[PDB]
């Protein structure tokens, strides 16, 4: 009857009490889900993070959207530049000799102008170059050199991007690229769950092992660029880019970190692969490959090759998905599915009321 007084028990409980110690019961957050984003560089880790914001967080604001303009220009510049350098590297002829002096004037401008800026004289040079048949012949051969996968996407809409008062569309943002070595993080809610997602870069460089001691990691999301199978190695390294991604994934399953962690394979860039597979045989990456060179069988073949690297017999623990990170609708499906696997396999006791 008396709340501040008390009326229960019999000389068992005395002195001051600690139910405000049982406040750590409220600190019990099993609705917290930590995911590591691992994978080679340029495999789509950042893009996934961006998507998480677009889909579950509030999408990018107009102030944020405008902060990409400067990276989106650099991205475009860097891209045309890469093509132009490959004109000489692959020794490809300009469609119209006159376009050769534009390309010379570009090297000049690029080295002078302010990083992130796209002056009208530059974009005109770039717009012509793009329409040139030489550049286009060189563009189709992007596989023989280092080219942003977003190069085309941007150079196709270059005009739309230099019209004053330009606003980056969600896709544009999604297509941008900013190399980092450290860790990008993002926190968002979904399904009454707080998600903390960690994008871990510098895997081919440092390959830090402290990542293991990270506590509370529900699942590992490992990205692979499907469209990397095509890239020829001038490195002479034992394994091209596809087999390099495999060597990185091999040490993710090979590593016997015992905290309960599901691993999820994102075979990313399925859209670009769908274009490549018809032209470039999957035998380029796997010579033993007897199957046909089509999206279904080749994609599957690659998936297998990755799943087959599974060192520890992970009892119902290797999940995989063909993904297109820049495609929101797609990511919304894959992440729905991932969540559904998380909540079941790593389940807190069910509420049931
Ligand atoms: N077409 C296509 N482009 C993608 C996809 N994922 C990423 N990209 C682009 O590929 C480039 C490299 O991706 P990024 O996230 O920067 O790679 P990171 O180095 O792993 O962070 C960027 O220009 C992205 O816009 C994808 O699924 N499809």
């Amino acid at each position: 009857h008396h709340h501040m007084g008390a009326g229960a028990s019999a000389e068992e409980k005395h002195s001051r009490e600690l139910e405000k110690k049982l406040k750590e019961d409220a600190e019990k957050d099993a609705r917290t889900v930590k995911l590591l984003l691992l994978g080679a560089g340029e495999s789509g880790k950042s893009t996934i993070v961006k998507q998480m914001k677009i889909i579950h967080q509030d999408p990018y604001s107009l102030e944020e959207c405008l902060e990409f303009i400067a990276i989106i220009y650099g991205n475009t510049l860097q891209s045309i530049l890469a093509i132009v350098r490959a004109m000489t590297t692959l020794n490809i002829q300009y469609g119209d000799s006159a376009r050769q002096d534009d390309a010379r004037k570009l090297m000049h401008m690029a080295d002078t102008i302010e990083e992130g800026t796209m002056p009208k004289e530059m974009s005109d040079i770039i717009q012509r170059l793009w329409k040139d048949s030489g550049i286009q012949a060189c563009f189709d051969r992007a596989s023989e050199y280092q080219l942003n996968d977003s190069a085309g996407y941007y150079l196709s809409d270059l005009e739309r991007l230099v019209t004053p008062g330009y606003v980056p569309t969600e896709q544009d943002v999604l297509r941008s690229r900013v190399k980092t070595t450290g860790i990008i993080e993002t926190q968002f809610s979904f399904k009454d769950l707080n998600f903390r997602m960690f994008d871990v870069g510098g895997q081919r460089s440092e390959r830090k092992k402290w990542i293991h001691c990270f506590e509370g990691v529900t699942a590992i999301i490992f990205c692979v660029a499907l469209s990397d199978y095509d890239l020829v190695l001038a490195e002479d390294e034992e394994m091209n880019r596809m087999h390099e991604s495999m060597h990185l994934f091999n040490s993710i399953c090979n590593n016997k970190w015992f905290t309960d962690t599901s691993i999820i394979l994102f075979l990313n860039k399925k859209d670009l692969f769908e274009e490549k597979i018809k032209k470039s045989p999957l035998t380029i990456c796997y010579p033993e490959y007897a199957g046909s060179n089509t999206y279904e069988e080749a994609g599957n073949y690659i998936k297998v090759q990755f799943l087959e690297l599974n060192m520890r017999r992970d009892v119902k623990e290797i999940y995989s998905h063909m993904t297109c990170a820049t495609d929101t609708q797609n990511v919304k499906f894959v992440f729905d599915a991932v969540t559904d696997i998380i909540i079941k396999e790593n389940l807190k006791d069910c509420g049931l009321f």
